[PDB]
């Protein structure tokens, strides 16, 4: 309805997965809180709405439509209030950073090590599913209990997952243009709760040191434990982004860094530079690129637009990430980039939560990838595609070496 961007009408579902960044530039100059109409939602495109958004108290969480079809209630992302403190409370001890430090070397050095002595005497690699996923899944898995669960699937389910969550299309009418891209969601929890189930089972009764298994035993009264169903859909928030996006994160740091020779030759000359390697692959690309949300709980103006209340805003942190208004030549990876405020994690009260363990994960595996293969390169003769608009990561990332 707003005459100006009625280009917005033709924006597609597929263009926004393939490359998002040529709308959202346009979003950021014009209108930087727009109704996307394929999307059936506003959308804060800009670093200063997607920060107020976030953090302002006139605003809550919601998940997106998408997102609460595949995850249902209550998901930490989409709930308020004491659910959510609860829920914070329940995942955040596992997250604490005096606590990671005490066996995230031990957890992951020896992860990353199992995964390369596979490929690093082979010459040629493709990163993506050989390492990057791989590393980033077994880790949090073998934190969570999910010892027993094989990486492939691990892997397997949070890309179904992901599409799932993802499927945001909407028709003419306002509903959901795919209604059959749930089905493999569905499926993926399907055989999750199959896995999962007899684990809960057996911790219920025998706890142990997984994290799920303090999830459920946690600040509760003796002999009680949560609810399995009140604990599930963080589960799924868990084996969906929890276990892709470190791997996401830490390839597109590869690809950037490829694409600045001198810059990863300085890298894995000194492996100190790994922590800001990362932090601005992440700005880059961000994993997390437009996936949650927060609902108006009161009539609001932001950038202009009077909002009634009950009115969701996607935050598209990815795009933020690439505001002009804070950063030069975005689209360009740059190491030494001045250390700025990015929005990669979120902010506010529904910031990522696991913010120092990933940053961790990601920066291990990163060591131990340079210290294997110090003469990595980037195999020029593949392309590298990325894809996604909710998470957005490389599908692939074929390298070589001289053996
Ligand atoms: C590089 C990897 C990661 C990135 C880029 C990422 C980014 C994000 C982003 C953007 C959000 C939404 C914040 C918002 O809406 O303002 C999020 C939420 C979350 N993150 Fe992460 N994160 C990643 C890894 C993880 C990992 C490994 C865990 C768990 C061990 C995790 C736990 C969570 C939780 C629990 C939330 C929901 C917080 C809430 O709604 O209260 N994060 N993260
Ligand atoms: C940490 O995992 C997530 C964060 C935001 C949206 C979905 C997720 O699975």
């Amino acid at each position: 309805e707003r005459p100006d961007l009625a280009w917005l009408d033709e924006v597609t579902m597929t263009q926004l997965e393939r490359n998002p960044y040529e709308v959202y530039e346009r979003l950021r100059a014009e209108a930087p809180l727009a109704f996307v109409p394929v999307l059936g939602s506003y959308v804060a495109s800009t670093a200063e709405v997607c920060r107020e958004v976030a953090t302002s108290p006139d605003f809550e969480a919601v998940i997106t439509p998408a997102g609460g079809r595949t995850f249902g209630h209550p998901a930490i992302i989409g709930v308020n209030g004491d659910i959510h403190a609860d829920l914070r409370s329940m995942v955040e001890p596992a997250l604490q950073p005096a606590e990671v430090d005490r066996w995230i070397d031990d957890l992951v050095r020896p992860i990353a090590r199992r995964y390369l002595e596979r490929f690093e005497n082979d010459g040629h690699a493709e990163l993506v599913a050989q390492y990057c996923e791989p590393v980033s899944v077994r880790s949090l898995g073998d934190l969570l209990g999910l010892q027993e669960v094989d990486s492939d699937k691990l892997r397997e389910w949070f890309a179904k997952l992901n599409r799932s969550f993802t499927n945001a299309a909407v028709d003419e009418n306002g509903e959901f243009a795919n209604p059959e891209g749930f089905a493999e969601g569905d499926q993926a929890k399907a055989e999750i709760r199959a896995v999962v189930d007899p684990l809960i089972d057996k911790w219920i009764e025998h706890p142990d040191d997984s994290a799920i298994s303090h999830w459920l035993h946690d600040g509760m009264p003796p002999g009680q434990t949560r609810d399995r169903e009140y604990i599930y859909p963080t589960i799924y928030v868990y084996l969906l982004g929890a276990m892709q996006e470190p791997g996401h994160g830490m390839a597109s740091t590869l690809v950037g860094l490829f694409s600045r020779p001198e810059q990863l030759e300085e890298v894995v000359d000194d492996p100190t530079l790994i922590p800001r390697a990362i932090a601005e692959g992440l700005r880059w690309t961000s994993p997390i690129w437009s996936a949650t949300a927060r609902i108006s709980t009161k009539p609001v103006t932001i950038a202009g637009v009077d909002l009634p209340a009950g009115t969701p805003v996607m935050l598209s942190y990815g795009s933020a990430n690439h505001d002009t208004g804070k950063y030069e030549a975005p689209s360009q990876y740059d190491l030494h980039r001045p250390p700025l405020p990015h929005l990669a994690f979120g902010a506010g009260n529904h910031a990522c939560a696991g913010i120092y363990f990933a940053n961790h994960v990601m920066r291990i595996a990163l060591e131990e990838l340079f210290e294997a293969i110090p003469n990595l390169e980037r195999d020029t003769r593949e392309g590298v595609e990325f894809w996604g608009w909710g998470f957005r990561g490389p599908t692939s990332l074929h390298v070589t070496w001289e053996v």
